[PDB]
């Protein structure tokens, strides 16, 4: 039925009082502990971002999940997301090969745009070319994925000639999921591909984006793809504590920090607690409360989406490690067995 | 004092019986055993080697030591190497930088020309560009180590126009060692740069290898670099064992397919005995026997090297991962005890 996990990108303070160095090796040893609780309480499914600035300690989240490999026993470990369009498909491939062969079958990736530009200048392409630069770079990772010797050409990447790339991993097809968007376009591209798809939720109302999985759907059933072949995911924000109350004041602030942050460099103004009352309202994209009403909300998205998957980003800021462990247990231990329950 | 290593490329069977990934899956299990022992017998450097071919797991040095990170408190953790002529110096240090944040400050890089020679082709480059490459790409790395914010062009890499890479280690400067195979130029340039230089000791006795370090120094004295910069390793080939037979036997035996590799890049065959013999004999290359003959080898190395740090490759082709797990082991509890009380005291 309905998995259920979550993802962070592993925010940290981008003026830590005694450096970067100390403030990265913290949040590192308790984005660890928040994996293992979450393997711990029966999650399904734990997701890392890359990001290339001061304020984010993950910038390789496949060198991270290798840790968290070792440290787990079921939880499905993804990028959430990887800039597949600025890396070496050969390097993201053997990278997760190798996360899959630590874990025992337990790598996936999700790769996409994501929401920030830091990858561009630090690796040397152009804005203008992302297009081109993730058609073809997903083109070689798919062939990557589907044999041990490749032959491959294009205009982003340079050839390879009949070589084998190691190591193999250990599931038949690594899972390599698509974050959309929101744009008809992009959905259209991986529905007539026949490729998985992540939808970030991350304003406004959730069910405005209902056409789109529509809109996959229709490209998927067009190109005469297997219907029941296709997964869908929507990765949303919120929180989890003992009361709605408590959710609603333990999560503003920090949210807000970094929501803020973001306007600021996309050219919007600030939140305020009106709109954060209404994005945690039933039809808002906040997932965001008491576990029942929590649960409530993702077996009505689910109403209208009919996702398989869905993910929740509560480490966001500088949330209290505390309050984010409480969180990730409510989550796996009440939100869970309720959702669970209901799509059985 | 002097640091005691172990280092590996992660050998898997080329023609499993059940397949590729389990065998990768099972080599990388077996791999974490050894490293966590090593930590726990209080070695203190462990390096795994970058390849890319069918019989080696490890493509990948920063991904598995990420792990071995998170199941380990004391030792060191490097690439062995990462050829990084091939590779994106700044990918490289944000993974290396990762290692160092999830290790509380163990991580370390040893850039070499490793097996280029095969690999280069997957990542488009040519054979004849590997000069440059290593050149660029070393300054570039070196640039990123030593701040936050860099400015870096050259011509066989992307100009970065003061941008920040995150994220930063906790080491306040990430140690990035040379390997070399040899050949003067690449030991001098080292030198010249003021970087610590691991040599690899490959065919005949190791004694030849000697004037090797003589032209670091030579090159660093007449570069004016720091002498307390200076570090030098030497990486050999060997086994320990209960016995000096045991260690002979287990290490020689068809079964492990050891000598394919070991006797064939020195120039003999896997059954050429009078080689093997010559090569594990007190002057000989190889580091082989019951623990207090490869000590008393360690010791006499020293004396004529004066190296830092000594890294042993035992887990080689077929070995099987008891007879490894018994060698590191021995080479923790007998090994390293005799070499450091005769050494330091």
């Amino acid at each position: 039925g309905m998995e259920l996990g979550l993802y962070t990108f592993a925010d940290v303070n981008p003026n830590p009082a005694d450096g970067r160095g100390p403030e990265g090796a913290r949040r590192l040893r308790e984005l660890l502990e928040e994996i293992e609780l979450a393997d711990q309480v029966g999650l399904d499914v734990f997701g890392l971002g890359e990001h290339h600035r001061p304020d984010y300690v993950v910038s390789s989240p496949s060198t991270v999940l290798a840790a968290a490999a070792v440290k787990t026993k079921n939880i499905r470990l993804t990028s959430a997301v990887s800039v597949l369009s600025s890396d070496d498909p050969v390097r993201v491939f053997q990278q997760f090969s190798t996360v899959d062969l630590l874990s025992n079958g337990r790598a996936e990736i999700m790769a996409g745009r994501g929401s920030f530009i830091e990858s561009y200048p630090l690796f040397g392409y152009d804005l203008e070319d992302y297009d081109v630069l993730f058609a073809e770079k997903l083109d070689l990772l798919l062939a990557l994925r589907e044999q041990e010797v490749v032959t491959w050409s294009g205009t982003k990447h340079p050839a390879i000639n009949g070589r084998g790339v190691y190591p193999r991993p250990l599931q038949e097809r690594l899972p390599v999921w698509i974050a959309v968007g929101g744009t008809p376009q992009s959905v259209a591209r991986a529905g007539a591909m026949g490729l998985p798809v992540a939808l970030a939720i991350i304003g406004g109302e959730y069910r405005r984006f209902a056409p789109l999985f529509d809109l996959y759907h229709e490209a998927a059933r067009r190109a005469g793809q297997e219907k029941t072949k296709l997964r869908t995911s929507i990765n949303v924000h919120g929180f989890i504590a003992d009361t709605t109350d408590k959710a609603a004041d333990q999560f503003y602030g920090p949210q807000a920090e970094v929501m803020n942050r973001i306007g600021r460099e996309r050219g919007w103004g600030p939140t305020n607690r009106a709109h954060f009352d209404a994005a945690r309202g039933p039809e808002g994209n906040l997932f965001l409360g008491e576990p029942e009403l929590v649960a409530e909300k993702i077996i009505k998205a689910h109403g209208v989406f009919k996702n398989d998957r869905f993910l929740l980003q509560m480490a966001i800021g500088l949330m209290p490690h505390d309050q984010i462990m409480r969180g990730i247990e409510l989550y796996g231990t009440k939100v869970a067995p309720l959702v669970r329950k209901e799509l059985t």
